[PDB]
């Protein structure tokens, strides 16, 4: 497969029904669990997904509470852009942060080992 | 023990007979003094106790004036849930706010340093 997935869900009587986890061992906010028959599960959210965007705003580099505040501040609805591990394990090789562009359109091309061997440092100024 | 204590007291001609203190050095509302032969002392209230609930309403996170106004608005009787200094340090190590449930039920299990060393951040959504 290897594309990100957008999860649109509406708050139920007791929330969305999933668990977000993060720790110092790795970067990123991950779905530890999703309750059965929950709004989160119906939208297509699954365990071990990593949150990339919350309602069209990028979450790369932000802390856990920032993502949590971003989700709680969206009202009774939220739209999460998420990637599974294999899709996540692909985009780092492209060195590309996933976005809404990748839901439909052409996917990036990974970098070869020889290109990383060059140890290039490039900056657009 | 290590459980909290409920202090039910009725206003005397000159109040309950205790003084409440707080300052910037520490969070929480603490009992600095309790008069002898006072309604507060008979109920079991002691100095250095920290107030957690006022008439079944938790006060964790509240300001000093909020707790005072809550006590004055309860009429001439009040039920205070309090913890001594030692009890407070145990619920902190458990990361659990005491409640009426800890008057009777099983006490929580503290977090180990290795689990806190991981600095995990989990959120129910």
């Amino acid at each position: 497969p290897l594309r990100p997935r957008l999860c649109t869900m509406k708050k139920g009587p007791s929330g969305y029904g999933f668990n977000l986890h993060s720790d110092k061992s790795k970067p990123g906010q991950f779905i530890r669990s999703v309750d059965p028959d929950s709004p989160a599960e119906a939208s297509g959210l699954r365990a071990q997904d990593r949150i990339v965007e919350v309602n069209g705003v990028c979450m790369e580099g932000k802390q856990h509470g920032d993502v949590v505040s971003a989700i709680r501040a969206g009202g009774d609805e939220t739209k999460l852009l998420v990637v599974d591990r294999e899709t996540d394990e692909f985009f780092k090789k492209c060195r590309v942060i996933p976005s809404q562009e990748h839901l439909n359109g052409p996917l990036p091309v990974p970098f070869t080992n020889g290109e990383i061997q060059k140890e290039n440092s490039d900056t657009r100024l």
